[PDB]
């Protein structure tokens, strides 16, 4: 019935982080669309939808463990150029990865293995999809130049 | 091109209000699903998406007018019982309706008729769909009793 | 080529009665819809359309008998609560029943057998569908209580 | 919630005007049909249905603004000849057009923009479909002759 | 039956402006096609057809208001290079935007609300599609260079 | 590569003549449509589209010959009555027919046979479709009467 | 039956030129495919087939006129770089265009109008398709640079 308060409180820290991540992707994707980079809009819009699902999974788990979800998003750090927005989004995923890894350890100490399994799925997406794609973008800019990279994102 | 600063700031005021309304629906809908009221989950889940669409419309208009969107949501005031959560949502929508109506008058005053037309569509949804449904729910409770109303929301 | 003036005048009295019934069903169905009882709205909106077809048959018969139709509907008295609106409709239907039965006898005495037949079909609908349905609703309210009845009409 | 009494009251004036318009198109279409002018009947039968929809919109709007809809239709002024009936319907459309325009102005003054938007849609129909068609019918009679026009309406 | 002469005259000024815009899009799209930029041809050929539909709506409204349309298009000044043609189109669209906004205010002051509505839809297309697209192209040229931009328009 | 200046110049004279023809069919078709003559509107709307295509062919031909297309339409001379509008369009077709014939001769003299072939196709249309139809309409009015002709064009 | 000897010899002159043009496209298209420019291979492969069709048309006309076709192709002058190969093809097509135009004049002089019409179709393809496309390619290179142009031909 009732989850551990240490676990519940840490899930809430991740929830406010994921609500923030969803809103950062929201603004970035619409700035990308405003500038005419439709391929950057579509990928970031998809990531915004995925963060809503990640936050949803955490929200419902907190309610199941009888906790009170914290719905105030943490602050966001939007950039002003494509290289900057890509870097800010990679730094976000890096903080998310560290926080998710520490929550997985915490769930193991408190023997909340179902909450660990939920965090592990989100960590996989963070490393193998989000952060992986973002490092590809930055490495392509370095290899083909910003003019060519931006042209390909129209 | 560039909009009037007063119109852009007011659009940003409506944007932080709608980002908050979307988050109030997120929590309310998931509380409803956790309690097992699937019809209230589905309505309020649909309303959260519609608010995300409303916020996206404001967000893209602010960017088109060369403005900077404010992404920190307003404070939310969730409820703890179905009557409270419905009243809190009704109170939110009354505020949004007054705010959109004042924004429509302002847009007319500064001759930004496209911004006016975007707000008019949102004002229609607020009165004819959101506020209309919530007042129906509160009227149903008063007429059939909370026990019967909650049973019909399973 | 021309009908009896007594029969024309009575078809006209029936016509203004049926235009009134259509408009009472018009307002009652929309009040039911506004309160959120969609099954009551759907049933009363269908009875509105049936009254318009009933009025239409009398209107065309009056013109075929070389008469001039009276288009001013009778005054209506809608209720303000579900029990009052059901009683107001049952009262109207009972007057319509007696008016139709009186006109059938009038048509039989003036040997207008086609006008008698038009009125019998309307009488049969008035008795076997409308008043029967209304009498059922009032019986159900007494058996299951108004609260359960309204819940079932959502 | 609660609309402005001046608005609710003016919507009720338009409502009785529109219920009368529906009944004038009712009698005209059936007279046309009795005379054998099927094309005039279909068109005016279609306008009766459109006027019923316009009335529904106003009635549901009055109920949302917490008002009491008035169901007594205004007086109708039918014609006895095709030229007269056409002229009668145009006069009604012209009166309706002026009525809707004053209400649009009144709604703006009281800041009920949704009620205005409902009225603008009806005004567009009154001007771009109804009155346009009537004026066309009258110009056609002037150019090709009534005998020819009526033949074409068969 | 008749419109205000001031509104008729302003719709006429708008009409000659939109006939001109159609013919500028006509020549620009064909120059783009001749140079081998098929994506620029397809986009500008579609905007040509939209201007003809815009001109058509004004032309019919002028005739409905009992006015006489002015069919002499305004003079146009097409460019000779891709950057000049994009700037020439953006300049025209900015004048069209201001002319439409001025006519909307004119229609509101003379209570011609249907003519106001026709103009708003054209304003919305002028701002949210045309000028938005043109401003995007000029932004892309600055980010990726004219050489890459033209290659992408082949 | 480079066409003969006398040819390029004469194609530009035909171009402005054809852009004017497109605009005359534009206003005529919409006047016919405003009056309720749907068959005349469809036919003349179709001719406006065919004239736009004829203009496209000349414009693309001028661009291939490395010339600069002239986009200022010639003056148009619309009528106010059906008989006058028909006569006006025939006069225009007759002027166009003579113009196209002189150009065909000019192209042969300068040995640009492709430009001649484009012109012969347009001449065939001008004579075998456009002028033929107009003459038919006028002969019909003479035989069956204008009242009957107009009825048939409804 | 039998054609004029001067017309037959000129057709044979055009035939050896077109058999050469077909072979120049064969080598050029296969050089393009070997370098990996598949879009240039496919266009120039299609042009080789079209020239084979043009030669077949001349061949069959010469036989029908009781002539003897000359099957030795003219000398070809292939290029060694994409700019050279495009220029060499443009130079070839200019020669064919002048040769077909002179042949059309000759056919008219000897009143062989069918032979003229066969040459007119080939002259149209030469100017409007072959030469038009090649000048587009050279213009694209001048506008986007050879590196970008060659990339787009992969």
């Amino acid at each position: 019935m009732q989850g551990h308060p240490e676990v519940i409180d840490y899930l809430n820290t991740l929830l406010t982080g994921e609500l923030a991540a969803r809103d950062q992707y929201f603004i970035h994707s619409r700035i990308y669309e405003d500038w005419g980079f439709s391929k950057l809009y579509e990928r970031l819009n998809h990531e915004m939808e995925e963060e809503t699902q990640h936050a949803d999974a955490l929200l419902r788990r907190i309610l199941l463990l009888e906790g009170t979800p914290r719905m105030r998003p943490d602050d966001i750090h939007p950039g002003t150029t494509v290289p900057e927005m890509l870097e800010a989004d990679l730094k976000l995923e890096r903080h998310v990865r560290a926080a998710l890894a520490k929550g997985i350890a915490l769930c193991e100490q408190h023997k909340d293995f179902v909450s660990r399994d939920i965090l592990l799925a989100q960590l996989r997406d963070t490393e193998e999809d989000h952060a992986y794609w973002l490092e590809q973008q930055l490495g392509l800019i370095a290899r083909i130049g910003l003019e060519n990279y931006l042209q390909s994102q129209m």
